[PDB]
DNA sequence: TAAACCAGACCGTC
């Protein structure tokens, strides 16, 4: 016992499962002076923690934004990313008194987070510089005063869209001022969302244009392989990219790691859970400071208690918490705060903390299962390094497919660069309500570009539906509707259900919440619900007002559940057949029957009984295009039927978002072997928005460029049979490649 | 898989 972290990195090099050790080299800091032109009570202030000395980084963006020139940065939160632009922002106020400055950032906690330290650096100066947050969670009563006295207005992009945006002419005093627009993770704009949030900024900037003012563009983004050409698309402007990280590294170890066998004939391999719980165990036991990702809310549970069991024996009680974001707020703040200052030397988390909240820097980082993608792999593994020191990662791989190619193949992973961020702000939907909201708020020229190109035809349109008039040369509001209202930038999410305890009567508590998706199978009325290590059971689940009462209980086991989800085609209202193919377009209902639930006992993961969950069946309503193989009786196996269908709904998944220009979580490819209506077998892509927003029709008009795609994204990588990149690897054959590029040619 | 957000201002009433 009382192994040092060097002597446990030597134990791990050695006698282990790794099957690959990552070593990535320590960085000196890089440094330029802090420029004259600073203010001296800014310089006096940054002597504070021991700020005298600008990163290579830091300096860059300062340069860059003080000539006028918009950039992204792609600088982890603790390499200083939020000096980047606290420094040309505060500067620029400390100047003239009279500037302003709007920050957008993905969440309200993240701008409480900024605000708190503006105010320290500010109440470090000797200036009045007053910063305020402008959100839903914003008191009416101080939001008047906040639009006059806010030097620093920390918003939302929705909140943005919502409030600010169409009553500019309360925010008068910022917009006549503005010389800066914050931008604070740029890669969460991506998508279906990413499309609003730039239709959302051409706004803003066609109302700074108005009241005289062109602010400049300082993005932070996480590293995605197009950080330069999102913030471009998203702001409208050309920026320049700071690559270089003048921050201090020391040596990282990442490392790839494999369950043993326990049975050979089976082939069944160790529980990435149980790995995991006891490479932490050795970690936390010698107070070595560690995160630990899960893949899913019950897991993350799962790992909080069982560490905590075995590790209270060495370390104690109150040292490894968890996080998820079902937490509560003043929860959760507590948790990143104990993070922070190192009073917490462990956390299970789910993927939450991938967002650049500040919890310190953590010595080890153990991911139970690849996190699903290159860049989330990156973003968790950025979480454990040392300024000087050492650190580990230790990811951990589990039996999935991916998990395992990944294991067996780490050279896919090394040398793959991470995602990209794709979006397309001229979607018609989109940019219908985007425009109607614009036009709202200052009468639109028919001529003037919004964005890339003039689109006086829907300005015509929109005239016609009774909602604009043309006068003269402008298109003026002619409708008594707020449009901002009943539009949501983000309307996948919906209301959350909130968790409250009823133990007694006389203290009654919400304890938590979860979206009601969720709930249907981990809120339902007997299941058990796990907040940080503490047991509650469902009482009872009040679907209609999103309530979930619940009681403190002490049992063995906890409860899970899984979806029954179901597929059906309503009317088909387009179609084209050619020989062996034949591919639809109509609207479609998914439906997930709850069916039951299983009881696990926590220690032994044994099944120890089962029950049934009562539970409307959830259904989207939304339109789909489908493919389905027409066969002749001379057909082919089934189970090599569906594999074949599972690789073509795979090469499916990686092309249409990519020729779409939309995200991989915004349009779903399902398979069936076996057709409710048909018979055949059918690949269903649908989006996922309710009632949907033109995926599924882009995708049955570009089809047959989607199946090109298709065919040279299978030819052209560099696997033998398939990979996560293409088709993947649960084709059992040896000719996976020929075979599902022969079901492509067929699908002409 | 997880996670996230949403007018200003006045009127009517207790
Ligand atoms: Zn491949």
């Amino acid at each position: 016992k009382k192994k040092s972290l060097t002597e446990l990195i030597s134990d791990l090099k050695g006698n282990e499962n790794v099957v690959n050790w990552h070593e990535i080299e320590p960085r000196e800091a890089k440094t330029r002076p802090m420029p004259e032109s600073i203010d001296e009570r800014i310089k006096a202030a940054l002597s504070k923690r021991g700020i005298d000395e600008l990163y290579t980084h830091q300096y860059s963006a300062f340069q860059y934004v003080q000539k006028g020139e918009s950039i992204v940065t792609v600088t982890p939160t603790a390499s200083g990313k939020t000096l980047c632009y606290n420094l040309p922002v505060l500067q620029s106020i400390a100047q003239d008194e009279t500037n302003r400055a709007l920050y957008l950032f993905p969440t309200k906690a993240l701008a409480q987070d900024q605000k708190s330290e503006l105010n320290e650096i500010i109440d470090e100066m000797g200036i009045d510089i007053k910063s305020f947050t402008y959100d839903g969670d914003t008191s009416p009563a101080i939001r008047q005063k906040v639009r006059k006295a806010g030097h620093i207005v920390i918003t939302n992009p929705d909140m943005l869209h919502s409030a600010i945006l169409p009553h500019h002419t309360k925010w008068v005093s910022l917009f006549e001022n503005l010389k800066y627009i914050v931008i604070d993770e740029l890669h969460t704009y991506r998508g279906v969302f990413g499309s609003h949030v730039a239709n959302v900024i051409r706004r803003l900037k066609r109302i700074c244009r108005f009241y005289g003012s062109d602010p400049v563009f300082i993005c932070t983004s996480a590293t995605i392989a197009n950080p330069k050409e999102l913030g471009e698309q998203l702001t409208g402007k050309p920026m320049r990219l700071v690559d270089d990280n003048g921050a201090p590294s020391g040596r990282k170890h990442f490392v790839f790691y494999n369950p043993p066998i326990v049975n050979k004939p089976l082939n069944i391999r160790r529980s990435a859970t149980a790995e995991v719980n006891e490479l932490a165990k050795e970690f936390l036991k010698n107070k070595v400071q560690t995160i630990v990702f899960a893949r899913s809310r019950v897991r993350v549970e799962i790992i909080l208690s069982h560490i905590q069991e075995l590790v209270k024996k060495e370390i104690g009680t109150k040292s490894i918490r968890g996080y998820r974001g079902g937490y509560l707020p003043k929860e959760r703040r507590e948790i990143e705060r104990g993070l922070r200052e190192g009073d917490i030397l462990g956390v299970v988390s789910t993927n939450a903390l991938e967002l650049g909240v500040d919890i310190g820097q953590l010595q080890v980082c153990v991911m139970t299962g690849y996190p699903g993608s290159v860049a989330s792999a990156w973003q968790q593994a950025g979480r454990a390094g040392r300024r000087h020191g050492e650190s580990l990662i230790i990811m951990v791989a589990n039996s999935t497919p991916i998990d395992q190619y990944i294991v067996r193949h780490p050279e896919y992973f090394f040398n793959r660069s991470p995602e990209s961020a794709r979006i397309n702000p001229e979607n018609l939907i989109i940019l219908v309500d985007h425009l109607k909201c614009a036009a709202y708020e200052l009468p639109f020229r028919a001529d003037e570009e919004f964005g890339a190109m003039e689109v006086s035809d829907i300005l015509e349109y929109l005239q016609e539906e009774a909602v604009l008039h043309r006068n003269g040369e402008r298109y003026h509001w002619a409708s008594e509707s707020f449009p901002a209202s009943n539009i949501s930038l983000r309307s996948a999410s919906q209301e959350n259900v909130v968790i409250v305890d009823q133990s007694d009567i006389a203290n009654v508590r919400i304890i938590g919440e979860m979206d009601r998706f969720s709930a249907m199978t981990l809120l339902h009325d007997e299941a058990i619900y796990l907040h940080e290590g503490v047991q509650y059971q469902v009482e009872k689940l009040d679907w209609d007002h999103k309530k979930a009462y619940v009681r403190k209980v002490d049992v063995e086991y906890y409860t899970d559940a899984n979806l029954a989800v179901q597929l059906k085609v309503l009317e088909i209202d387009k179609t084209k057949e050619k020989s062996r193919t034949s591919l639809h377009y109509g609207d479609v209902t998914v439906n997930a029957l709850p069916t039951i639930f299983k009881k696990i006992k926590m220690t032994t993961f044994e099944n120890i009984g089962s029950g049934p969950i009562h539970l409307p069946e959830e259904e989207l309503h939304t339109s789909a295009a489908w493919l389905e193989i027409k066969t002749a009786d001379e057909d082919i196996g089934e189970k090599t039927l569906e594999q074949l269908l599972l690789g073509i709904s795979n090469v499916l998944q990686h092309i249409v978002p990519v020729y779409i220009m939309c995200d991989r979580n915004d349009v779903h490819v399902v398979s069936q072997i076996k057709a409710a209506h048909t018979g055949l077998p059918t690949i269903f892509l649908y989006d996922h928005y309710p009632g949907g927003i033109g995926l599924a029709e882009e995708v049955f008009k570009r089809f047959s460029d989607i199946n090109e795609a298709a065919k040279q994204l299978i030819t052209h990588c560099p696997c033998h049979d398939g990979c996560p990149s293409c088709i993947g690897t649960e084709i059992e054959g040896i000719k996976a490649k020929e075979r599902i590029l022969q079901l492509l040619d067929q699908m002409s």
